[PDB]
């Protein structure tokens, strides 16, 4: 019944883009694929580095859809392989919106974070 000291995190970006034009939402969302990567590497990973046992994440991937809705729901997911279990899902989510302390202007409202697998080693 071995015990797990790290957990695996899926960090997600969730953006709604205007599509008054009624184009493919894969193509509308693709517009800010590069933005999302640059945001992942320059802000999101850095501010979660503190919590990882070992540096290590998957390449951020967009979720394919099949629609042309007036508002496009765009979602990217990346996986961070090992984060100390000591840091709960809530504290990791907070780390996304707040850095400097007592802060009131939240950042990255578009970003969220789950535990993808409770049972990882470091």
């Amino acid at each position: 019944g071995h015990m797990h000291d790290c957990h695996q995190v899926t960090v997600s970006r969730d953006v709604t883009l205007q599509n008054k034009e009624r184009h493919d939402c894969n193509q509308v969302c693709a517009s800010i694929d590069k933005e999302t990567e640059n945001k992942l590497n320059t802000d999101i990973i850095p501010r979660l580095t503190r919590y990882m046992s070992v540096k290590g994440n998957s390449i951020i991937a967009r979720v394919q859809q099949s629609n042309s809705d007036p508002k496009c729901s765009c979602t990217w997911r990346a996986i961070i392989w090992r984060v100390y279990k000591a840091y709960d899902e809530n504290s990791l989510n907070v780390a996304l919106h707040v850095s400097h302390p007592n802060q009131q202007i939240g950042e990255n409202p578009d970003w969220s974070l789950v535990i993808s697998n409770p049972n990882v080693h470091c």
